[PDB]
Order: C-alpha cells, then sequence, then structure tokens
C-alpha cells in the first residue's frame, strides 16, 4: 500500500459516507474477510466486461414491442432526426433496423457512434432500435428521435488502478451493563435466548428475574435442548432483555463454518417507541449510553400417492405466500418432498417445512438440492426467486438457488427489482453472500445498475445503523471497480448534494415554521446559493435519479424556499449538455423531513407494476416520478414540469376552508389546452393515469389521501405524491374527477364506462402476478417502514388482491369500490380538514 494508495481510501470513505476500516465496532474479523472475499469477484467482472459496451452503456431490452406502440407506427416507419454542428437530416428506418445498419444507410471514418441530444445515452449494440429503452420511451408520450454523431467515449477512461459433539450448546449469561437506566419507577428485569433460524425459534431459554440496576450480574449456565450438532450454519444467538427492552444478535457458526467460542461484549439496540433491523448482526456502535450484555461460549462442524392425499398437497401449494403452513401441512410436505420437488411453486413452502434444527434432516435437504433439475429448468420466476431471499430462510443453499434464478435476469429487469434486492441484503445471516456479489457483479458489468446501485446503497449506509457497515463493505468493492471515470461522476454527486443539504437545512432553521416565506429568507438563499456556484459547485454533475442527465449551473432566478411547512428548496439547473434540443431547466426539490425511503420503494413499486401491465400490453399512465433518499429523513425529488396539486386547482377561488367545488378539473383542463384535439388527449390521459393510480393506490393500501397530495400534469396526466407518511375511502375518485369523465353523481358516460373497464383489467392483470405483490409488499413493510403488524397490514393485500376469489367476484369487488367513492363523494376530502 503506497502513499497514493491510502489518499484513495479517503476519497472511497468520502464516497461512502462511513469508514470501512473502522474496527471499533467489530467482535470478529468477518467484515474484513468479506472486504478481502470481494476482490476475486470484483476483479473478475473488471477483466470479462467490454470496455466499449461498457464505456456506453446501451440501454437494452429484449421484450417484444408492447401493442400500444404498435399502434404508434402506422407504418413499419420510424424516424430518426441526426445532427451535426448546426443543420439535420431526417431519417424513414425499420423497427428491426441495428445501430449499424441505421449507420451504413446515412452514409449510402466508420467508427461512429448515436449520442442521445442532451443525453449521455446511446444507441449502439448489435440490437434493433425497436429494442432499445430510449426509442421505446419517445414512441409514447409522442417525443421525436434525435440523435447526435460523434466519437465513442474513451474506455481508457474507465480504468481499474491496481489492487493486492452430542452435548447440548449452552451460553453463560454473565451479566448486563448500562451507565444510565432512569425513568419513573423500579422493575424486574430477565434476559431471554434465543436460538434462531429463519424467524423460527429452535430452542429458548431465559434467565431468572434480577432487580434492574445498571449493573445485573446473573453468572448463569442457560443449557439449551439443541445439540451442538444440531445447530445449523446461519442459527443466531438472539439475546433480549424484557421488564422488552433491548436486543442484539450473534452468528453461532461463523464465517469460517467455525462453533462461536469465548468471551464477548455486545452492545445492544434499544426499542423505538416485525421489522429487518432485528435480525442484524450488529452490535450497536454507541458504547457509552447502550446496555450491554456479557456472554461466554465454550463448546469445527459440518464436517406414488393416493389422489385425495395429492389434492391436499396442491391445496396446500396453491396457497397465497402469506398462508401459514400448519403442523399437518408441513408434515405432509416433508414426507413427500420428492414429488414437492417437481413443482417450484412449492419451494418456500418445502423449504419451511424443514426442521433445520437437526443434521440428519438438513442433510437430507441438501439431497433434495443436489437433484435440481425441475427448478433449475423452470422459467425465472421472480416472485418465486424473491420469496427465497426474505427472512423466512437463512440457509446459504437455499437462498443460493433463488440468486441462481436471478442470474439469468437482463439488466432492463435487474434495474426493476435492484431497490428490493438491495433491500433484500439485509436478510442474509452473512455478510458474504451470493446474493451480495450478484449485485456487486451486475453493478459493475453495467453504468446504470452500478450507478443505482450506488445510491442505494449509500441510502442505507446513511440513515441504517443496523446495516451501514455490511453495505459499506459492499459499496466499496463497488467503487473499487467501477473505474475511475465513475468514481469522478460519484465524486462530483456527492459534493453538489452534501452541500445542497447543508443549505437546505440552514435554510429551515432560519424560518420559523409557519409564518411560512418570508423574505430575508428567499434573499439569504439565493446568497447561499451564489456562495457555492462560484465557487466551489462541480461544473457539471449526474442527476442521480437520471444518470442520462448533466446539470449545469443553477439558475439562481428560479430557485425559492418553497411555502410548506418543512421548507423545502426549489432549485433549478442548465443543462450542461450544449447539444441538448431544448432549453428546459433541470427542476430538483431537495427535501427534510420526510421518509423518503418510503416514497423510494412505493415509486419503484409503481415501475414494477408498469412493467407488470406491459405485459399484459396495457399503459396505465403512471408517472413514477425521480425520487432519492440521502440521509435521515432527507433526500432529492424530480420536479415534473406544469404539474400541479388538485387542491391548488380547486383553491382558483376565493371561499377557502375547502369549500370544494366540482366543474373546476375540466375547466382547467380546458385553458391549459391549445387545441380542443389536446384537449381530448388530455381527457384521455387523465382516464388512464386516474385508473391506473386508482388501482395501484388500491392495492398498495395508499388510497386515501387529501387532493393536496394528487397531482395533474397541464398534458392531464393523473398522479399521486408524498408517499412518505403514511370514515374510509379505497381510493380517490373524487367528484371532480368524475366530471372530466362526465358525470355527477349517480350517472355514467362513454369516458366512465372507458375508467371502469379499463381498472378491471389492470385489476386483474395484477392480480396475474399476486405472489410477486404480496412479497415485495411483505419486504417493503420489513425493511422500510416504522414497526409494524408482521401480521395484520400484510393480511391487508391479501384482501385487496382478493387472493382465492375467481375473477368475476374479483370484478365486482372492484367494482364495488368505485362505487364507495361515489356514494361518498367529498366527504373524506372535505374531512381532510
Ligand atoms: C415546474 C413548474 C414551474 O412548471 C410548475 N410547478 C411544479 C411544481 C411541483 C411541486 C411539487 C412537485 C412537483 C412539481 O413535481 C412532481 C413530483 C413531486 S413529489 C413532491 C413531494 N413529495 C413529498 N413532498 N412533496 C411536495 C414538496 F416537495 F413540496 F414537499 N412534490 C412534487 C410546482 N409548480
Amino acid at each position: 500500500m503506497s502513499e497514493e494508495s491510502q489518499a484513495f481510501q479517503r476519497q472511497l470513505t468520502a464516497l461512502i459516507g462511513y469508514d470501512v476500516t473502522d474496527v471499533s465496532n467489530v467482535h470478529d474479523d468477518e467484515l474484513e474477510f468479506t472486504r478481502r472475499g470481494l476482490v476475486t469477484p470484483r476483479m473478475a467482472e473488471v477483466a470479462s466486461r467490454d470496455p466499449k459496451l461498457y464505456a456506453m452503456h446501451p440501454w437494452v431490452t429484449s421484450k417484444p414491442l408492447p401493442e400500444y406502440l404498435w399502434k404508434k407506427i402506422a407504418n413499419n416507419c420510424i424516424f430518426i432526426v441526426i445532427h451535426r454542428s448546426t443543420t439535420s437530416q431526417t431519417i424513414k428506418v425499420s423497427p428491426d433496423d441495428t445501430p449499424g445498419a441505421i449507420l451504413q444507410s446515412f452514409f449510402t471514418e466508420q467508427d461512429f457512434v448515436l449520442r442521445v441530444c442532451g443525453r449521455d445515452e446511446y444507441l449502439v449494440g448489435e440490437t434493433p432500435i425497436k429494442n432499445f429503452q430510449w426509442v421505446r420511451h419517445c414512441l409514447k408520450n409522442g417525443e421525436e428521435i434525435h440523435v447526435v454523431l460523434d466519437t465513442p467515449p474513451d474506455p481508457a477512461l474507465d480504468e481499474v488502478r491496481k489492487e493486492e459433539c452430542d452435548r447440548k450448546f449452552r451460553v453463560k449469561i454473565r451479566g448486563i451493563d448500562i451507565p444510565v437506566l432512569p425513568r419513573n419507577t423500579d422493575l424486574t428485569v430477565f434476559v431471554e435466548a434465543n436460538i434462531q433460524h429463519g424467524q423460527q425459534v429452535l430452542c429458548q431459554r431465559r434467565t431468572s428475574p434480577k432487580p434492574f440496576t445498571e449493573e445485573v450480574l446473573w453468572n448463569v449456565w442457560l443449557e439449551f435442548s439443541i445439540k451442538i450438532k444440531d445447530l445449523p450454519k446461519g442459527a443466531l444467538l438472539n439475546l433480549q432483555i424484557y421488564c422488552l427492552l433491548y436486543y442484539v444478535n450473534l452468528l453461532l457458526i461463523d464465517h469460517r463454518f467455525l462453533l462461536r467460542r469465548g468471551e464477548y461484549v455486545l452492545h445492544m439496540w434499544q426499542i423505538s417507541g416485525f421489522n429487518a433491523d432485528k435480525l442484524t448482526s450488529a452490535t450497536n456502535p454507541d458504547k457509552e449510553n447502550s446496555m450491554s450484555i456479557s456472554i461466554l461460549l465454550d463448546n469445527h462442524p459440518i464436517a406414488e400417492m393416493p389422489n385425495q392425499l395429492r389434492k391436499q398437497l396442491e391445496a396446500i401449494i396453491a396457497t397465497d405466500p402469506l398462508n401459514p403452513l400448519t403442523a399437518e401441512d408441513k408434515e405432509l410436505l416433508w414426507h413427500f418432498r420428492y414429488e414437492s420437488l417437481k413443482h417450484p411453486k412449492a419451494y418456500p413452502k418445502l423449504f419451511s417445512s424443514v426442521k433445520w434444527g437437526q443434521q440428519e434432516i438438513v442433510a437430507k435437504t441438501y439431497q433434495l438440492l443436489a437433484r435440481r433439475e425441475v427448478w433449475d429448468q423452470s422459467a425465472l420466476d421472480v416472485g418465486l426467486t424473491m420469496q427465497l431471499l426474505d427472512c423466512n430462510f437463512s440457509d446459504e443453499n437455499v437462498r443460493a438457488i433463488a440468486v441462481q434464478k436471478l442470474e439469468s435476469l437482463e439488466d432492463d429487469d435487474v434495474l426493476h427489482y435492484l431497490l428490493q434486492l438491495v433491500q433484500a441484503v439485509k436478510f442474509e445471516p452473512y455478510h458474504d453472500s451470493a446474493l451480495a456479489r450478484f449485485l456487486l457483479k451486475r453493478g459493475l458489468r453495467n453504468k446504470r445498475i452500478g450507478h443505482f446501485l450506488f445510491w442505494f446503497l449509500r441510502s442505507e449506509i446513511a440513515q441504517s445503523r443496523h446495516y451501514q457497515q455490511r453495505f459499506a463493505v459492499i459499496l466499496e468493492a463497488y467503487l473499487r471497480g467501477c473505474g475511475t471515470a465513475m468514481l469522478h461522476d460519484f465524486t462530483q454527486q456527492v459534493q453538489v448534494i452534501e452541500m445542497l443539504q447543508k443549505v437546505t437545512l440552514d435554510i429551515k432553521s432560519l424560518s420559523a415554521e409557519k409564518y411560512d416565506v418570508s423574505s430575508q429568507v428567499i434573499s439569504q438563499l439565493k446568497q447561499k446559493l451564489e456562495n457555492l456556484q462560484n465557487s466551489q459547485l462541480p461544473e457539471s454533475f449526474r442527476v442521480p435519479y437520471d444518470p442520462g442527465l448533466k446539470a449545469g449551473a443553477l439558475a439562481i432566478e428560479k430557485c425559492k424556499v418553497m411555502a410548506s411547512k418543512k421548507k423545502p428548496l426549489w432549485l433549478e439547473f442548465k443543462c450542461a449538455d450544449p447539444t441538448a434540443l431544448s432549453n428546459e431547466t433541470i427542476g430538483i426539490i431537495f427535501k427534510h423531513g420526510d421518509d423518503l425511503r418510503q416514497d423510494m420503494l412505493i415509486l419503484q413499486i409503481l415501475r414494477i407494476m408498469e412493467s407488470i401491465w406491459e405485459t399484459e400490453s396495457l399503459d396505465l399512465c403512471l408517472l413514477p416520478y425521480g425520487c432519492i433518499s440521502t440521509g435521515d429523513k432527507i433526500g432529492m425529488i424530480e420536479i415534473v414540469k406544469d404539474a400541479t396539486t388538485i387542491a391548488k386547482i380547486q383553491q382558483s377561488t376565493v371561499g377557502n376552508t375547502g369549500a370544494f367545488k366540482d366543474e373546476v378539473l375540466n375547466h382547467w383542463l380546458k385553458e391549459k389546452s391549445p387545441t380542443e384535439e389536446k384537449f381530448q388527449a388530455a381527457v384521455e390521459r387523465f382516464v388512464y393515469s386516474c385508473a391506473g393510480y386508482c388501482v395501484a393506490t388500491f392495492v398498495l393500501g395508499i388510497g386515501d389521501r387529501h387532493n393536496d397530495n394528487i397531482m395533474i400534469t397541464e398534458t392531464g396526466n393523473l398522479f399521486h405524491i408524498d408517499f412518505g407518511h403514511i370514515e374510509r375511502v379505497p381510493f380517490v375518485l373524487t367528484p371532480d374527477f368524475l366530471f372530466v369523465m362526465g358525470t355527477s353523481g349517480k350517472k355514467t358516460s362513454p369516458h366512465f364506462q372507458k375508467f371502469q373497464d379499463i381498472c378491471v383489467k389492470a385489476y386483474l392483470a395484477l392480480r396475474h402476478h399476486t405472489n410477486l405483490l404480496i412479497i415485495l409488499f411483505s419486504m417493503m413493510l420489513m425493511t422500510g417502514m416504522p414497526q409494524l403488524t408482521s401480521k395484520e397490514d400484510i393480511e391487508y393485500i391479501r384482501d385487496a388482491l382478493t387472493v382465492g376469489k375467481n375473477e368475476e367476484d374479483a370484478k365486482k369487488y372492484f367494482l364495488d369500490q368505485i362505487e364507495v367513492c361515489r356514494d361518498k363523494g367529498w366527504t373524506v376530502q372535505f374531512n381532510w380538514f
């Protein structure tokens, strides 16, 4: 390690938001072992990736072009405008034509490429132009394909700098210690020790209740019922203090297959006034305020059916993820495990029927896994694959076969599930995992995947003491292979977000909440912003939620502090790309304090719902705008241009006090349209966007909102916002919306009938991916939201998608829900006083 291999680690630390060489919060060397274990996968992907295709990161998809985009192509004829310097000429191209093919038909000096104007997006590679996402983007929104002809970026810029016993298990509980304990009166306290494995407690022992003081000693040997050999890899020694106050975990089998042995002083997590933070093997960094517990360990290892029963098994196999397996169910699944293995959909249930507390069985289970023919050959089922990666599975072998199926995902799809896959790292017993390496692998192989991997990881590192260490080692592994070029981009990005966040917080503190703003405030803002720009704001930076865009200089005149109780910064940038065809600013809202992780997840689920609707050839017109969570209750938002709140459109009127009126939405659309045809396209867009947001919002159970949290574009696109919070209504189908549909209380119409028809199609279309939706929702709650009910809410999703009903009831169930919105009118809306 030279002197210029040390000022590098300082650079990595500031890019991560955490120091991965800090060994202050460890009781073993797993984190360091994982840093070294990741060197091989890092260099293995860095060495097998094509410098040229990696430098341009073509965004492609292998899915068939949807019907709704085909009808936009009446001809077979796609137009592509090309520019040099000033002038330009248009060309008629076949949807099947390659970048190479279109190139030869333009010439009709052979090393030029097609970049998108204003963007860092490239139409390169041996793929039909119809198979480029940018092209597909243009076709939908009625935009025109514009490209500039320039030279491929130098792959040298991506260069990477060089590198270099039948005994029963027992634990002695020495005691628990805490510097300060007060509140109130005086209770009794005991230590609870669980032996866990995939949310299955295998055995459980308590101590005797002792008076609660700042030091409580026991010196007690807890002898469990599970033999040492019967301990499975990944099993956790879960220690908890009740009066439930504190918890902390200790992997019983370490990362070297060694039985944990010796003395340990663990600082515990407190419970804040079920959730994935309770599974972490990390100890509390805060050594001066946290409860600690002292233990001792001294005890290497892993060294044909009657028709009626089949019907039962099939019934079992047929149930939803959330349907609890009975003792009866589990014994049946196990006993018929070779038959159960022929059904990929039974795997989660089958591996949950396994008694992991017994060696002979785990072994038989591993035998089961070596005869993995059906699973290997099955088509990739993301939902099936995600279930095996949640909190219910700690066996690395079971989990490895899910990550196996993930290997066959193309980058398009990896981008779809990147966020929840990154969150899925929390369910891994160990820091080094096939899932972790997968992320690392795909992230180094593709710049777009790498870019988002960076922010998703950096997001968690900034606001999760429970999992920041693990994520920090992983991010470091990525940053040591992404290349000098992106190391520079990220640097630029991190520089800018941190500076603006100081400014966002310094402005919020200056102004008292409610009055509002507030003139000095607007002046000081422009001043801080003047200070940052000369100097030094990075001259240009990638928009984190849209790596293609490079924001440039601020437009300080358009920048302001918004009129909300939380003082969000409204920032506007100039596009740093000169070749851009538009003169629009890049709009960004910087805001504390919403928990924008909830917004990130929800939004991503929305994007998943779109891809689901794309499979059935549907377009419900969603606007899953850009949103990155950057720290604790703080992040950035994309500003959708010319969009207003529904509530702002009602208060175009004198009355105030939420005296809402029915006709306005349709007028607002009429003013904002130049022609009447565009108005008609806005009405149509509204009917689709409203239908889409009614269905998804109902499924996710975030359908009951105030019209301050629902927005519409001047182009007629409806969409929800502000998810990071959250009599009764299914969703928002307010009378003002219906009026745009040509109804107002108890009537119907050719646009409303359309609305009702599209919802049911959309609704039934999501139910074909029920399992995937359930598992994502369930995961979202565990890793993204405040401590919840590891029953009830997940249970609400079951009901919403009407699990176990025929398609007919569901169509009506949803039609009933539309009517509940009609029967309530403004009631719920008016209440949102
Ligand atoms: C950009 C203009 C000048 O053409 C028109 N304009 C747009 C906005 C606006 C306001 C808020 C948002 C926005 C365009 O983009 C749409 C996406 C979202 S999400 C969101 C949000 N999430 C959580 N809280 N909020 C609102 C706030 F940022 F105020 F906290 N706000 C916006 C206001 N005027």
